[PDB]
């Protein structure tokens, strides 16, 4: 009938045609998401930066290369998981997407999670976290590392966005994010 791959391609073609928010006027390429459609763990960030926009691929700039290393140090190959964002189009000057933009784009993310049907989601940063708590503004610093019970018994573990760890190179902060990723892994089923 229809495979996960075909469903994801339908999402991708709809994203490419999307003009539901002002971000479509700014982006060079939409950035849908990448990796393993049978992952039990999905990583979700905010939205594309410059290198993402140029390539159509998520987490390929500086924050993304850091993410690759966090995953490696957590025993995870990027190819084996799925990585995406709340918004699909790069905002002008890489500004934070507005709540209205996040709301317009969010149905695509919900569709990607429905297709993959993971056990656990790692929400990287405040925008991603907001998505999984009905759009509420909530401090990542205050709630990071605490699992959230989301739809269908899926667990969401919020942590810092890798951008933050670009600016603050402390070992303690890195160890905290690695502990959050390991807590995420512990919710993947047998
Ligand atoms: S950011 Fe999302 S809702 Fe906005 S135009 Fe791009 S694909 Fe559409």
């Amino acid at each position: 009938m229809y495979t996960r791959e075909e469903l994801m391609e339908i999402v991708s073609e709809r994203v490419k045609k999307c003009t539901a928010c002002p971000l479509h006027l700014n982006r060079t390429n939409v950035v849908v998401g990448e990796g393993n459609l049978d992952t039990r763990i999905v990583f979700v960030g905010e939205g594309p930066g410059e290198e993402e926009d140029k390539t159509g691929r998520p987490f390929v700039g500086r924050a993304g290369m850091l993410l690759t290393e966090l995953l490696r140090e957590s025993g995870i190959r990027r190819e084996d998981v799925y990585i995406c964002n709340v918004v699909k189009c790069r905002p002008p000057n890489n500004r934070t997407p507005t709540p209205e933009e996040q709301a317009a784009c969010g149905h695509f993310l919900l569709a990607q999670i429905e297709i993959i049907n993971p056990d656990v989601i790692v929400a990287l940063g405040a925008t991603a976290l907001s998505f999984f708590v009905d759009g509420k503004k909530v401090s990542i610093t205050k709630v990071r590392g605490n699992p959230i019970d989301w739809l269908g018994g899926k667990k969401v573990i919020p942590t810092f966005h890798p951008s933050y760890l670009l600016r603050n190179r402390s070992n303690e902060l890195r160890r905290i994010v690695l502990e959050d990723i390991e807590k995420a892994k512990s919710f993947i089923k047998k």
